[PDB]
């Protein structure tokens, strides 16, 4: 297994991140915890899940299942990177209750309980916004953050679904009183979006931040979706000979889909890797393979050709 | 129901702000209980209170009520901003003894923690000074007020019946060390009393504080007081005929006063919303139909004849 | 003559503080000189001036007058804690080109220029806006003065018709990054007009200014007015000269003159540095030293109350 | 004219801004000047230049016309709102010298003393970056521009093509130290090219920054392109040609010049201080003036959106 | 009784501090509760102990009367502003043991743990360094006071036995990163000993602290030691003139001296008040009596004649 | 030659400094020049004057002939370093025109100034307050002071006869915002007068000044004062003359002489950088060379003490 820095912190985390979506609606309780134990085996230190995770009513089932590994001990939740998210509506789906969804303290300070009493954990390693809020200024997150961390019921903040712009302001009104800021940025980065290359990245990179890419096969899209017979770019001709020229030249090679859409992630400059979600043991082992697959320039090349990038702002739309 | 940024924080607020002040010594606990009911099905998440309401050696009972709703659970805590208040004497009436009002970090210290025990709850959400005291320095303040937030067991900081530089002054002091400062200002605010436009809303503004207007009625005076046969303005005859040109106004468009006093206050900018102190169902009823109310340019216009403001200072008085 | 400190700081003023408007649209050039060494006579070291003092297509005449009386020598520039002023428009009287006036670094860094070149020196002690401006940030205009400091052209800055919670932002903004901030406010405070007490005295007393009263016999209204009938507007209400009748009648009781009891309750208000005397001749000086030199009883401090009540400070003046 | 502050700053300026590229390589200086003037006239105080313009041997020369425009008196300098730019290699066309061109502070001196020089001036008001240098730190590029304001060479700071970051990055090192910072941002936006409302747009109206657009027509498109065919590569591509086709028809139908209409758009976007308008005759400043007295309807920005779709702002432009 | 502000902080304090050292060693538990209770009836608030008094093996003693004290209920906790002291060895008097004297962050951990049990009580409102240590910087000590302040346990740090330069580096070490400073100083100060006028009385006003007077009778010598047949001061014959000069002034007068000895120290400029420490119900009614006698200009004067100051350094040595 | 540095700073000195107030009363120019040719011979470094120095009417002649001193060139200036003083009245002798003395802002600017001119040199070493001004902020002073030295006009700034608490407060207020405080204070330090002992010698010693020893023989006293009876009030003093009389025994037994004594011990006493000697001829100087190179004995340093016992470190001095 590759290990690498979480970008300019102390924490070392397995290049493959694995996500815990699955474990609930799709995995249950019993063959979770065996993905669980396979991904310690295979090195994979660091798991990602979300307070909302399980859907409907059943929101927490996710962060419960986890609660119920590590209480079978046996040094699980100490060998850990625990990371969750708030932001989410907990209630039912629709208009939240005003202040149950979003970043404002009163929010962070309900959700984070739940989530720690889900978990059967004490503390969370990495506590992730789920999206940027801007209603809500950085001096009134920080101070949520911060009571967390004094007390010692979390260890680091992280983001997801962020631009590039709310992660330097994040970071810079942290440092100005000394605070640690963002040690990661979850984005949505895979071979047909590139956009997160205009600023996203970039800022991430300059400010030390770990990225993390989800949806690392566009929903599957990547994963070979024409040979096997999301759903939206099939029907448009356009994207739909994308996917085609590239599942072509995999056959050339002799190289799965699936495998290389996170190989490819695996390239890109500061990324940190992948969030992979397998539903049973042989997906994981399927994406151990891909953290071990060399990629060529040549194949770099073409793929380059079918999915260009847009490069970083202001060149992608100026000079 | 209408929501509103409280000021410039993520906390999202119902333009009604539900007082309670009358819930004890005018209505009793059972018909409390079912009027914040009500407030909760109308939409009204933010509710006020303070430690004095109860009154005589009976203060402290309205929090004691708002203790015993929580205790039925069905989530009342969970949705509802609880906002109350700190200054005052909570002993017998007269001469305080000494560091028993006010808001050295002595008295923040104790009026917390009988506040926290009659409501019943672990935290509060809003935590406001019920008066300024220019006697405590805001470096001693800011100290009581953060010991609680690192507690968790506040997470805002509001002002009441302060001048406009008391607020930049709170402000300015918390921000040089990274605190959140005052996030609202409740001032007395109506068509008989716009002084609050010279220099506390301006400075509120400024600031980014909600804006929250109490005796939105002027103790009754506007809610219709000829009509039906606050004391001292309708001997004065001066006074006396701006009411009647007030009410002379308001048949003839066909509105109740009681009504067009609080949709008057929602066009005002920089105002959040007023308090209103339901005695009865029906009396919220009416308030939130107040909420609904469109008011013309034309009335806009004519009450303002009737009710000047006297502008900002320094052009109140100068130029 | 009394001194006091400016506010908190280390420079001392005459409690009178000598007002030249009057200097070019009233006085001439010779007779304005003629008022400014008697006021050193006096021992008043404080001249207040203003770019736009001078009127119409004159502003800036003023300034000059002072640049011509310093040009005689004498230890005059020297003696003097000059003050003068920026925000006013320049131009020709009507709306202003863009940034020739308000309070931009644009219009700060002209209107300095143009200030120190009428008045024939190469520095300004006290630098005061006219005015607040409200569109104009306070990074933006504590750069444009400290600019002014570091190359010696000002020594302190100063305010005029602010509001109390300007005083504050100003303050505050300055001194987190060292910076010396406002010194003193000149505000529009006398018996007949006393909501300065609401928040702006209150506000400079907090953070140490001098507050310098304007305007303070209200226009003439409380120079005796009503016996001098052998402003305007304010003798046609009844009720109002109701109010300046029984101030003249008191004082007749009292053996006081009007003119002297208006700036010498001033010198009585707490935190009030003292008021701007404005002189057309030497009377007003003189008038003025007498003011500063009587000793109002409690009895007649008493009665002024009555007749010219205030609003105390705020909340307590609107709620309680 | 339409006025109004440059973002969070005190400063006031029309809504639209005079850009002088055309000045030395179309429009000569005697007709430069004429423009400049016309400018003034229609109440434009707003003037922005670069030290590029000019072109190939004769890059300086735009700044020289404003020069000699400034050395014919008449209030001209006093009233403008001064602007230029650094950046860019001020030599032979090609690779540059190293530190002749990017923001080192030794190239910022350097270009600023060449810039004061031809400008005929001791001061430019608003000094912008042309273009982000992602080597250069923002403590050494705040140490060059805080001499500069320190010795009174320049006023405020700007940028050109940044991404939102690099403003946010900007800002927050400045006022950790006092510093006033970015004061406005010039980006490339038009109907045709809206990707600075991604993250650039959004940046720069939560600091406060100005936002000025350049190529406001996308040089030339959205200008009747097509009806005056009696930018090339876009009528090329048919997919384009649609696009602008589906334009000058509907403007057809609604009464309405595309030259008018593309920068009366502009003036509508949430925090968009105002176009570019470069001239090379009157007759683009005219059509301006008419651009900002036209009130587009709710039907035909509708209309406009449909045929031009904005991306929104990231994250939800690519996510969610 | 006068109350006054302590220094420049929100909290108000009776004019007289009633000291408890005699609370042990010379008045019984019963005794010292009974004076206790007659000083909140005169309105006394503000009681000043140690944890050193008791003295010998019975060190602690006098803070576990305030202890029983507190434990009979009727709000004599809630009524008082409880002061403590640290610095003084808690050991067998002679050499300290390293760390258990002085005020290094270690000393003041288990010292202030020792204290609050003695007191049985939850918080100290002024916790006050007993001596100036020059070993220690002021980084570790704020360190150390602020961990107290935000677990709730002390409210305001206050100083005895301080020069004048340490008051100031204190505050300045404190304001840099938005603490509240010390708050009072306890400085021997009476008519005998009049150095704390040269520089510990004009830093503590400079920085707004509350200046409290120990010895007021320099240990008896003005309470009329004379008349009655500190002992060092009887032999030396210059001295003994002195108060010789004293006691004949007072009897001319009809004024007894240990009440003027207390009434000159609450005329001094700065002086927050004198510490009074009775032994009996008696010597508090003497007390109280003191703070209600006005010295006449005359009385004053001559007082100055018998007693000079020193004036303010540098005038007191230089020019 | 002893050197040190000043107190925490890079500044080497000599631990003799020559004091300059006998050139002009008492000493004329040639004489007062070649007094300053032997100190650079002997290798002292350190010349402080004062504004002040000259007296009466001749105030500032002692700048005057230092100017004329370096004006000979000869590396004069250059191997000095210059100190000199603000805060006294350089007017007529009697009560100061307001802000003619104490350390205003406006005074500091004025006096320096004409200390400048006196001195016919661009810039003063080390810039020193004569007295405590304690109505003038430390935020007023700083700025003041770092005016002068972003102009060149000063490195170091000092203090003369300061609390130590206001030591403490100036270098707290410099360092909040970076600026370099006080290197020195100096205060009156010899045998007889100890208390600056008390505070301000261990407020110095804290914050890392120089300390400086003014009237080190406490006005002659210590200087063999009975013998030459062949301080005045001093030796009518009983008390006193014995104290003097076992000191001039005590050194008769030993060999030793009075004038270099005092000297020597305050060579001893800790943080003390060295003591003014100010001559009148060359024999003070040499006599300082002399205290120089002189160890005094445990026992003579104790015989000294028991004649001349000090107070010790405040609080321990009055209480415990």
């Amino acid at each position: 297994m590759e290990y690498t820095q979480l970008g300019r912190i102390g924490l070392k985390v397995s290049r493959l991140v694995l996500g815990t979506m699955n474990f609930g609606p799709t995995t249950d309780e019993a063959e979770s915890h065996a993905i669980m134990d396979a991904a310690l085996d295979a090195g994979i230190n660091f798991f990602d899940t979300a307070n909302v995770y399980g859907w409907g009513e059943n929101k927490g089932r996710t962060e419960e299942i986890l609660g119920s590994w590590f209480a079978q001990g046996g040094d699980r939740r100490d060998k850990v990177v625990l990371a969750t998210k708030v932001y989410g509506n907990m209630g039912l789906d629709g208009p939240a209750w005003p202040n149950h969804d979003k970043l404002s303290a009163l929010n962070i300070r309900r959700s984070v309980d739940a989530s720690l009493k889900r978990l059967g954990t004490d503390h969370i390693d990495l506590y992730q916004f789920h999206h940027v809020d801007r209603d809500t200024p950085w001096d009134e997150i920080w101070q949520a953050m911060d009571v967390l961390v004094r007390q010692g019921k979390i260890l680091y903040v992280g983001s997801s679904n962020f631009a590039g712009w709310n992660i330097a302001q994040a970071n810079e009104t942290a440092a100005r009183h000394g605070r640690l800021g963002l040690v990661s940025e979850q984005c949505l980065y895979n071979l047909c979006e590139r956009r997160a290359e205009m600023e996203v990245v970039p800022a991430a990179r300059e400010y030390g931040l770990g990225v993390i890419a989800w949806s690392p096969l566009h929903g599957g899209l990547l994963g070979g979706a024409i040979r096997k017979e999301a759903a939206d770019a099939l029907k448009d001709p356009q994207q739909r000979e994308q996917i085609q020229r590239y599942e072509d030249l995999l056959d050339k090679h002799g190289l799965e889909p699936g495998e290389v859409a996170l190989a490819w992630l695996l390239t890109r400059p500061g990324v940190t890797g992948p969030i992979v979600g397998p539903r049973t043991a042989d997906q994981l082992a399927s994406a151990v393979r891909a953290a071990e697959l060399t990629l060529t320039d040549e194949v770099l090349t073409a793929l380059d050709e079918i999915f260009p990038g847009p490069g970083p702002s202001p060149e992608a739309f100026a000079w």
